[PDB]
């Protein structure tokens, strides 16, 4: 019956898959699911005036699905001991309310514009990222998401982003080992 379930968002290329990657391997009884793996397909993608397309928003997600595969975790979850965690990382999790009462802890990454937009130069997207796709889109759909965070009820933790991999992994496992 009971479970722990961690929420890890942040901008596009904060770190949020590779730190969910290094806690799972970590913890015991861990799984991850990521919300990258719930796009609709292009076809459903609405673009804007500039003809940017809307990826960065839940209207791309198929959160419907997203929701199945939690709801199957915690069936596993149910068998899994003769306490499970989950991990879910994304980055648009803490707006979506019908999952605002799962959290049992809540980390955000956080990285400055300038070093946002240097790792995302280095990622190679399906399709590939339009120039001006930073500005036009990503960032400007990232501070519309921080200003929602501003009625969240709850604690969430950030992080900085900028930090070593291991660094981070250590933060937060210290601090999860105190809740769990
Ligand atoms: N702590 C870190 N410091 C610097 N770079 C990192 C760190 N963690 C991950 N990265 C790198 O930044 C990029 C984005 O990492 P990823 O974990 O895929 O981010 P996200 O899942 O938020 O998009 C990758 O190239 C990855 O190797
Ligand atoms: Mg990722």
């Amino acid at each position: 019956s009971k479970t722990f379930i961690i929420g890890i968002s942040g901008v596009t290329n904060s770190g949020k898959t590779t730190l969910a990657k290094n806690l799972q391997k970590h913890l015991p009884n861990c799984s991850v699911i990521s919300q990258d793996d719930f796009f609709k397909p292009e076809s459903e993608i609405e673009t804007d005036k500039n003809g940017f397309l809307q990826y960065d928003v839940l209207e791309a997600l198929n959160m419907e699905k997203m929701m199945s595969a939690i709801s199957c975790w915690m069936e596993s979850a149910r068998h899994s001991v003769v306490i499970p965690i989950l991990i879910i990382e994304g980055f648009l999790l803490f707006n979506y309310k019908p999952l605002d009462t799962i959290w049992n802890r809540s980390y955000f990454l956080t990285i400055p514009y300038e070093e946002c937009k240097r790792r995302r130069s280095t990622r190679v997207y399906q399709p590939p990222d339009s120039p001006g796709y930073f500005d036009g889109h990503v960032w400007p759909m990232y501070l519309k998401y921080r200003q929602e965070m501003q009625d969240i009820t709850w604690e969430v933790v950030y992080l900085d982003g900028t930090k070593s991999e291991e660094d981070l992994f250590l933060q937060v496992y210290e601090d999860l080992i105190q809740e769990l």
